[PDB]
């Protein structure tokens, strides 16, 4: 018998940030999650995530990245959990052969970001442990870095709960009932109503948005990461080894310096298995490519970080056809906000997205420019049932 102002379904990266923004304003909020965030069944575990400002996926993401960076610094001051370390982020690739490196460079120029440009041997010299061909160029962003994702979610949850937000864990939302003046969710643990709904179920958006009469192509992918024993005199965060996202002939890779001897962490971005979030095999090593795709990169570009595998993790990306996000009101219901398809690069923006989602839910509009994330854009291929 408890009505809420707002209900957030999926209290992960995006939902928990929204819950915190709403709670902070005194909005009576209920967050419902299938597990107990932060957990290891969605897209936010694996300990760390890169935050970059000069944006290779699109210069139009810069303001949101800069706003998110400021919000992460604010969160750092508000909690005892560690949130951000300024490792800097290095982007490199073959000169003239990487659209990713080119747009990162254009994005930095267009928004006057602070970056260092270097090439070939200058890269190897500046960061012992990296070995790239002489025809490679790079752009280094010293002020971006690494976020401790599980800590971010845990901190937003503690702060939101302290202000009255309620979080119903281990509860799967199974259906929705939307009316012009209210929303209702159905779960095995009971039904709940509110004035507004925010839907942010991550990989499960690909299976449950149909319950809101939405037919949007969303493909979940199994993406693994590995931590490798490394030469700490070269790859440690203590000796300024940077976070990185680079483009090589066979694709894009991203990584993190070793923190407190945990080993260098690496992931292969461009390849992953197409899967269903409810049947995905979350054990690292069950496919030979899990470990082999990573060592293929390490032995060539960071030879001293190709030691024993210390830990593996299996997480998911949910891609849209254009790999841009979906953040918008439901086309048929202004009282329903959708956050989906972060396509493998949404964590860094979760603080800013939480702000956008709270504004959309409370006012139906946002001060941020989110036109490129419209649920009505052609490149998405969106429609109703
Ligand atoms: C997987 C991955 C992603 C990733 C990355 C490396 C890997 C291996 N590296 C990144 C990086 O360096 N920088 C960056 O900015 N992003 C990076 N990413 C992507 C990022 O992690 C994802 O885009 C982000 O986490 C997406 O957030 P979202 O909030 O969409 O997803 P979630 O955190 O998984 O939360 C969804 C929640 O909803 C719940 N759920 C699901 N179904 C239900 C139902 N039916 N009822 C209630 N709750 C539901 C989940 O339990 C989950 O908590
Ligand atoms: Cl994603």
């Amino acid at each position: 018998s408890t009505h809420f102002d707002v209900i957030v379904v999926g209290a992960g990266s995006m939902g928990m940030a929204a819950g915190y923004q709403l709670a902070k304003q005194g909005v009576k909020t209920l967050l419902v999650d299938a597990f107990d965030p932060p957990h290891t069944n969605g897209s936010h575990h694996g300990d760390t995530k890169i935050i970059r400002h000069a944006y290779g996926e699109g210069r139009e993401y810069v303001p949101l990245a800069l706003r998110s960076q400021e919000l992460w610094y604010e969160l750092e001051k508000e909690t005892h959990h560690k949130i951000f370390t300024k490792t800097g982020v290095l982007v490199f690739g073959p000169k003239g052969e990487s659209a990713f490196v080119a747009e990162t460079m254009e994005a930095a120029k267009e928004h006057s970001l602070t970056v260092d440009l270097l090439e070939g041997d200058e890269i190897n010299k500046r960061w012992p442990g990296i070995t790239v061909p002489e025809n490679y160029n790079a752009i280094f962003e010293p002020n971006s870095g690494v976020l401790f994702s599980e800590n971010c979610i845990r901190a937003y949850r503690e702060l939101a709960e302290a202000r009255g937000a309620k979080v119903l864990t281990h509860t799967r939302v199974e259906d929705f009932d939307i009316s012009p003046d209210s929303v209702k969710i159905e779960t095995a643990n009971g039904s709940y109503t509110a004035d507004k709904l925010i839907v942010s179920m991550g990989a499960w958006n690909s299976k449950l948005l149909s319950k809101l009469n939405l037919d949007i192509p969303l493909q979940p992918y199994r993406q693994v990461v590995g931590f490798f024993e490394s030469d700490e005199s070269k790859y440690s965060n203590d000796i300024d080894f940077p976070g990185f996202m680079v483009e090589v002939p066979n694709g894009i890779y991203y990584g993190f310096p070793s923190f407190g001897g945990c080993g260098l962490k690496l992931g292969y971005h461009t390849f992953g298995q197409k899967i269903d979030p409810d049947t995905i095999n979350r054990e690292f090593g069950v496919y030979p490519e899990d470990e082999s795709n990573l060592r293929a990169f390490l032995e060539e570009y960071m030879p001293g970080a190709n030691g024993e595998l210390k830990r593996g993790a299996v997480c998911m990306y949910t891609k849209t056809l254009d790999e841009h996000f979906i953040i918008d009101l439901h086309p048929e219901h202004s009282n329903v906000v959708i956050a989906a398809g972060f396509s493998g690069h949404g964590f860094k923006f979760s603080s800013g997205v939480g702000e956008v989602l709270s504004q959309l839910a409370l006012t139906g509009k946002t001060e941020h420019d989110i036109s490129i994330f419209s649920i009505n854009r052609p490149a998405l291929k969106e429609s109703l049932q």
